[PDB]
């Protein structure tokens, strides 16, 4: 994971200064299944209101933040109230996840038990995990893995990267996927290795 913890370094470095205070506030509203307004942030971060806006501008340009037509704050780090094909039951209500791997990093990141609905992205049949105290409960099909592609210090999340990560129901039928689109590279990694990505999520928002 030595990887992942120096993306998240340069991600940081990349970033305004304000970053980590908003995305802590927008990311934990969300979390509490309230959508966020640059008004709520002003108010609440003290942070000048030209900042907020410029801060949250470069994270919606970045996708690390999702806005509605009307603006307002849906979504933000792999987190959503408004519906994807990822649904996760969590802190006791319905939210959604970006990614495969957002469904279980997520749960290591709120410190909180989820369920999981998805889909496999080749064969379309639903996919089930339950995470329990940190462990892995349920997973049907048992042969469920996430197919990831090499992280990305400028690309989108939600409508970029998050977009080629996937479940699937095996690796055999992640196999027939990768032959139906040989071009695209990436590799197998396992719900454990998923679940403890929400370790460097928790040091990024630190
Ligand atoms: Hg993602």
């Amino acid at each position: 994971k030595t990887e992942l913890k120096k993306f998240y370094e340069l991600l940081l470095a990349k970033l305004p200064k304000e970053s980590v205070p908003i995305l802590r506030t927008i990311f934990f509203s969300i979390r509490d299944g309230q959508a966020v307004t640059e008004s709520s942030l002003i108010n609440q971060t003290g942070i000048n209101t030209k900042t907020v806006q410029s801060v949250v501008k470069i994270l919606a340009q970045r996708q690390m933040i999702v806005r509605e037509a009307d603006q307002k704050i849906v979504g933000a780090l792999g987190l959503s109230i408004i519906p994807t094909t990822n649904q996760i039951h969590l802190g006791g209500r319905t939210l959604f996840a970006w990614c495969a791997i957002s469904t279980l990093e997520l749960s290591t990141a709120l410190v909180a038990d989820v369920d999981i609905h998805s889909r496999c992205a080749y064969t379309g049949e639903p996919i089930e995990v339950t995470v329990r105290n940190g462990k892995l409960a349920k997973t049907t099909p048992d042969s469920t893995v996430i197919w990831t592609v090499p992280f990305d210090s400028e690309a989108p999340w939600a409508g970029g990267t998050c977009k080629q990560i996937h479940y699937f129901s095996s690796v055999e039928h992640a196999n027939k996927w990768k032959e139906e689109h040989p071009k695209l590279q990436g590799e197998i990694m396992t719900l454990e290795q998923a679940l403890s990505f929400g370790n460097e999520l928790k040091k990024f928002l630190s």
